[PDB]
């Protein structure tokens, strides 16, 4: 898609933890991290940092069960975030990354932080990082 | 101050919690996380979380001895982050927010989402949302 405000929301495993990555679909930008467990209260508590943080619009997932739950129900509704019907893989780029830099750090959730910081700075022509923030400038201006 | 990469991290105290609180010197923008406690590992993770999400080049604090740690230094180290000497109040306006919607949620650190959504996206005429993307936006073209 290339629509401003839409996010792709999944959990993906590593080291027998669980990892929620946030992609802004337009831009590639990620935002990752380690969640003790994969419920519906992680979720919702991960949606409203995030939607406090850019502007969150509509959600897709590749599971449709993660958004049943009430807590996350309750945090779509108090921030106003629809799930997106419109859209009908960088879970593989992100764990590449992760595994090149794992040595370096003795906790995944350490790990998968600088992941993300790699992912959102390498320019591929601008980094992820610079086509979100342009993304939502020009569509504010 | 008015430089985009200037960012601004403190700790402050509510209900035996810590919140740890990061300005956007520019633009007001806030990033708000309660901690479990006050340590350099908590800091070092928060930075190296922040540096991801935003280009950070500069951090102040009203508290020198947060970035004495070892921790701190190694997340400041592998982001490229220098500490700020050029810059020689907003948890009084958080807490405001955080006041006014405490009830809404049960647990603090729900609250305190509540209350960076609500500051980030309360317009001042642009909010400090908008403000940030069009400042690191206009910096980067
Ligand atoms: C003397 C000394 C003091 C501290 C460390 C030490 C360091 C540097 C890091 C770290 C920080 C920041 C950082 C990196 C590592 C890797 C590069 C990015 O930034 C971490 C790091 O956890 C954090 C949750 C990010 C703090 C990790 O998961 O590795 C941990 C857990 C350490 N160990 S600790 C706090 O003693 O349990 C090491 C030595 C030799
Ligand atoms: C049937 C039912 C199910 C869930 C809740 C329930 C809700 C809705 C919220 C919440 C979520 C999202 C949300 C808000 C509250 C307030 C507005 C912003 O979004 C939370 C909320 O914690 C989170 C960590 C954000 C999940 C809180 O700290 O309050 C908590 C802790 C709940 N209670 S719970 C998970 O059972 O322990 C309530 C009822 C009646």
């Amino acid at each position: 898609d290339c629509s401003p405000g839409i996010w792709q929301l999944d959990c993906t495993h590593l080291e027998g933890k669980v990892i929620l990555v946030a992609v802004h679909v337009a831009s590639g930008y990620i935002e990752a991290e380690v969640i003790p467990a994969e419920t519906g209260q992680e979720t919702a508590y991960f949606l409203l940092k995030l939607a406090g943080r850019w502007p969150v619009k509509t959600v897709h997932t590749d599971n449709g069960s993660n958004f049943t739950s009430t807590t996350v129900k309750a945090a779509c509704w108090w921030a106003g975030i629809k799930q997106e019907f419109g859209i009908p893989s960088m879970n593989k780029e992100l764990k590449k990354i992760i595994g090149q830099v794992r040595d370096q750090a003795e906790h995944l959730k350490t790990a998968v932080q600088m992941a993300v910081f790699i992912h959102n700075k390498k320019r591929k022509g601008y980094s992820a990082g610079e086509r979100i923030v342009d993304i939502i400038a020009t569509d504010i201006q």
